[PDB]
């Protein structure tokens, strides 16, 4: 089973402690000793990058199943992804809280956020086409995802607590976050 | 003294763990009984109510003591109050996680949100002429909120982590609140 059961319990650890969250608890919390955690994860960094890589990669196949290709209007097509995006938090909130936590944690190695960038082309190109370009520098880009997540956290937590109001949350969510970090 | 100890640990626990807090943990650290708090603040809502003007009146008085009324652009003295914000919380990060907290957290009186709204004037009133219909209204203010103390509290952290750009983590951080939360 065993490798599948210390992701799980990594992402449940680290979306209520972060990356200061314990290998004994996560270890313990999937039914194996502590090890054995570092016979599959060889370190707590590795344990991180891979964790990271293993929910980027739902997100995504989450987001790529809804993609409508016939949309060609940057705006449009960046809109339908955040619907994507949010639903996929409203469904998995301790997957995303992991996700927000290592993306921000700086102990995510270059090698690793490169693979998750490539699960996703179509994004990182429409970031290319539409993100401001100083949110897309290597000093700065770091900040504008950090910004991206708030937003989409905050979309998600007010949508969870009022579904009567979640697409109208979602909507005006994504119309903030596009004015803040597009091209003017 | 035992109140003001209780509203200081109450700040630090309501930081690290939300509403969600305990009152035993809080008392504890205060130096007092559980029982003692319950005879401050008869329920967890009074807490957190009192809790909250304390906190807003402490950022207020701040932010009051730096205006300068001197800047006439309506934008650079939002500008200059966003500066005098994020220099609070980057003073008083507790103080300001705690805050962001229980204002998201619908456990905030009518009362207790009209003597908020009128410890600032100036802000009230820039807020009136500033900010898009959508985020004043009965309906979505509260969320116009969040994505507001969403925006601060990310700005606060990269400040906070890579003080070398700090400058430009707030300028940035304003620039990308105004395009998301105001008017044409
Ligand atoms: C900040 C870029 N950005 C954009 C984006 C925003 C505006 C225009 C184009 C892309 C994005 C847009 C949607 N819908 C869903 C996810 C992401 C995303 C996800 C992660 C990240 N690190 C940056 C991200
Ligand atoms: C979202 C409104 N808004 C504005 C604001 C934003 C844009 C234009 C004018 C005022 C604001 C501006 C600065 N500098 C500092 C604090 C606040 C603030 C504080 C709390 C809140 N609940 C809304 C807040």
């Amino acid at each position: 089973d065993k490798k599948q059961a210390l992701l799980e319990a990594a992402t449940q650890a680290i979306a209520q402690s972060g990356i200061a969250a314990s290998t004994a608890v996560i270890a313990r919390n999937a039914g194996v000793a502590e090890g054995t955690l570092f016979r599959y994860f060889a370190t707590k960094d590795e344990l991180i990058n891979t964790l990271y890589l293993h929910l980027k990669q739902d997100l995504c196949q989450s987001m790529i199943m809804e993609l409508d290709r016939s949309i060609t209007d940057a705006k449009m097509m960046t809109r339908f992804i955040w619907n994507s995006y949010i639903s996929w938090g409203l469904n998995h909130p301790a997957r995303h809280r992991a996700i927000r936590q290592l993306a921000v944690s700086e102990k995510l190695t270059k090698e690793t956020e490169q693979r998750a960038d490539d699960m996703f082309p179509e994004l990182r190109d429409l970031c290319h086409r539409s993100v401001l370009m100083v949110f897309m520098s290597d000093e700065y880009r770091a900040f504008g995802d950090g910004l991206f997540l708030a937003l989409a956290e905050t979309t998600m937590d007010f949508a969870a607590r009022d579904p009567a109001r979640a697409g109208e949350y979602i909507a005006l969510g994504f119309e903030a976050m596009w004015r803040a970090l597009t091209r003017e």
